[PDB]
């Protein structure tokens, strides 16, 4: 199978008076770039992908792809949808503009079965040729991708390598490796990052590495090698700002932290996100104190 | 403030070939007029507001507000979403084809905080001039709108006038009415119909009023005029089929119910949605028997 | 035709002095309940600190309440539940020794029986005496639920079983119970919804506010039962505030403090793992209970 | 501080004609002893502490203390209430009858806050001058020991060295080991032993080592060792037998495993607790099939 793997960062969307900042976007992929990211994820979750335009959906994608050109970094880019039809139009996008894979988050809203997730996911795999990562957030879609289903069409769909797993439960990737080793697990879960590579996952995406991008890469190149010690000592380190991040839903903390880091010059968020209270951005300021930030 | 209260009936929306069955459309839409329904919802959840297209959702408002013109049934339209700027205008959309009112589902995957949820319904109610119900289903959207976030919008803006709760938490619908006894709360939730009523519920957004709505009619009126006995009878009668409608979820059931009933020619979902379970298949049939369903 | 203890009820706290039982203020707090209303006392319940209270300390509070209730209407429905089957057998025989007129006995905690073994549990309760046994299913504090159909089965092939005390937070299962056995005993046990329990057909509560105002809890039973349900209501929104300030912190760490701070108990003493609350809570139960009348002794 | 760490079973108590069968009793513990466990857990959760008298309490703690001795197997007795001076009764009573330290399971039942939980614990810590190690099972107590609350206690007290987390929830054992990485974490829950030992876990307290003894022994000791792969392969293998040993409620799995393979004389529980029912009978007796069991 093709594959998508390593020290992956879901990248943020600054704005800018209400616009997308595009020069400011192709400098943070590039600084994620110099610090030994492996791939990086355009439009997703961390990237406000619901209150996008679909020209700014399209145009973020396109700086990604064109700021990799001559480099290891991989595109990975966001093309979920709770409609069917639209997961595909969006896969056939990202394909055609020069993505190297997709991201596709289970159908959120609707609530469909796991008959339902099959036929979805199928229909995406079997419409475009690049290679397709499962995303599994259920407090977020308020569905789950069973581990049969995604054993399923791992084993059905050539396109089909992996899946991330955001459900803070380590009991379901432990039983998505006994019984089928040979798909990539991807961590969407920062502050379990370690245990989820130590099981055999093959890569992060992550939203702590927005902000510390070579310590994402470390911890991860550490357990590939299973150099375990050094990449749980980098896990323990991490977990403090890997847990703040989330005091309000993401990416609400993390473009905070980026402002306050000074790598954005402006804190927008769309609709109906908005900026924490000033209780959450004292605390993450304060967190972030104990770190050392890299600069462009 | 303008209210839309009483029996409501949420729409299925019957696909014949993949498109739209517009004429069986309407000629549902009559059915619940001539069984005592107050008002319709058009494209919400329950009419796979997430896998239509743009002119479907358009169309079905517009048969349903010409079908309704001339009773005193009203057209409450589906219009949230979870980006604030297209929430905005899907509300000054539907009310551009003579909606009485807009539903208006809390954002979904993106999990705003509650400040963000008040500027986001304020941005809707302020930009158009209809009631505005907002609705409440946290195992749908990943969030929950807060009594007081409910109550200060309620408060604030003259457009708001209600919920529609959709949480199973009869607790919150006391807390809510006991310190805003002047909103309009709706029940989400079939079987529990008849206590959010007696509490000072002013109505109900019903999915089994598709295949019953003499019955969702009888005991919303019943309740309204403190007939509790009787409205209770009903609720207790309805309870095996209330259950049954969520086996899978909505409106995967209901839309079953109503194929096996002949009022629909065709059991057609768009994917991620698909038929239900073969043993959940035979519940819906079987249950459904022990029921009088008016024809047309 | 079964015999039954309705109405409403108090789950009595029990004051301790100096690491004892306070014998005596147990005994006037029982005599407030009765001068406001109140159709039945639990003692020795989830309320009353059952987990760390000694075996002779469970009897005499039984036996104060037995006595102080006789020559009243007041009913003494004493707590009887234990996780062990064996255990919960002699507590029942037990509370029908010290002239109880009915057991209330909660699902078996911590070890998580079947639907099947809590069948045979309380097959085996009921079968043991000739008194009234009351069920209790708070998944929150057992982490087990007696489901609607184990509960149906045992109030159909038992006769000492007539109904559930509910604390499940969940009208659907109130719905589920009253739609299928309609003449089961429905009792409420999360005072914020105890009207919307009523109005479902429950026939009563057993309350935590009540120990602190029982002449309201007392009139919004007694109003419901009655069928005027909009006064019901109405007393049920006043409790409101009330009645979700007193489980700010696990109960009965809120409604103790209530009491100290109504002058009605002389000593603010839980025994360990329980202790008093923090400081904001504190201020905060203080302060709801400002806007209340509540009455002495 | 002195430990009680490696793999370590919860024993099954078998009952003949409703007794505790104790030459029954000593052989399971010297099964557990050849097969390479480091050390026994009488009268646990397991054992059905909660339905045992006071008095075979006792006889099964002086039978773990008698059969252990002259072998490197440490007994860690079951003395855990929700009452405090009960606990620190059980405390005082396991001290002078030998066992090497205490498994004390957090207040059930009585909901105590966490002020309550530090009171409870520091008075049995005060009380016997023996290791005491806390445990945590949020789905059978209705309480949380909180990360902060744990290691206040690991530094106020010199006798607690840890705890057994059952809770299912990997982020809060790297909250744990981040913040106190000197603490014994022990796995309280079989599927995910290798990831809690992975990430710096001393030892597992294991229902399945009553029936494979020697795999689990294995996996911890790999673990221990650093011989992730190894460890992580037994883990795998184990994942299917793990996940039906909780198909009913433990110990009732197991201990039907255990007469199955006729480790046990009868198939006997104290009510509450019973027989399973007739279709988990056949799933227990088919996962079983694949695997080795030791005999005595
Ligand atoms: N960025 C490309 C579009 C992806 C779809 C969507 N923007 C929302 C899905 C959507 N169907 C979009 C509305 C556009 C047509 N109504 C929805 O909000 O339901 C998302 O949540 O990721
Ligand atoms: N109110 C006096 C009754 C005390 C009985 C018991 N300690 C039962 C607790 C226990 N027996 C465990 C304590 C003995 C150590 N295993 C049980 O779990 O059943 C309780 O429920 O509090
Ligand atoms: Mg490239
Ligand atoms: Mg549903
Ligand atoms: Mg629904
Ligand atoms: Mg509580
Ligand atoms: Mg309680
Ligand atoms: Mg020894
Ligand atoms: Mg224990
Ligand atoms: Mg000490
Ligand atoms: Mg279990």
């Amino acid at each position: 199978k093709n594959i998508i793997i390593g020290a992956m960062t879901a990248l943020i969307t600054p704005f800018k008076n209400g616009k997308v900042d595009e020069q400011s976007y192709a400098r943070l992929i590039k600084r994620q770039i110099e610090n030994g990211i492996d791939a990086v994820v355009p439009v997703g979750t961390t990237g406000e992908s619901a209150t996008l335009t679909h020209e700014e959906h399209r145009t973020c994608i396109e700086i990604a792809v064109e700021t990799c050109k001559g480099t290891k970094v991989k595109v990975l880019a966001g093309a979920g949808s709770n409609a069917t039809h639209e997961a595909v139009g969006l896969a056939k996008f990202a394909k055609e503009h020069g993505a190297d894979g997709i991201l596709s988050v289970a159908p959120f809203y609707n609530k469909p079965t796991q008959q339902g997730l099959y036929e979805h996911y199928k229909a995406i795999a079997q419409s475009v040729d690049i290679p397709v990562l499962l995303y599994n957030v259920p407090g977020r879609t308020g569905c789950e991708i069973s581990t049969d289903t995604i054993i399923k069409l791992f084993r059905d769909c050539e396109n089909i390598y992996g899946v991330k797993e955001a459900s803070g439960n380590i009991d379901k990737c432990v039983d998505l490796l006994a019984h089928e080793p040979r798909m990539m697990l991807i961590s969407g879960e920062d502050a379990i990052n370690y245990p989820i590579l130590s099981n055999g996952g093959k890569g992060v995406i992550s939203v702590t590495s927005n902000l510390l991008p070579d310590m994402i890469s470390a911890l991860t190149h550490f357990a590939l090698d299973e150099n375990y010690k050094e990449a749980k000592k980098i896990n323990d380190e991490l977990y403090n700002i890997n847990k703040i991040l989330f005091c309000e839903s993401n990416p609400i903390p993390i473009k905070t932290a980026m402002y306050l880091a000074g790598l954005i010059e402006s804190l927008e968020f769309r609709l109906p996100l908005c900026s924490p209270s000033k209780e959450n951005f004292a605390k993450i300021e304060e967190v972030m104190k104990k770190y050392k930030i890299k600069g462009f």
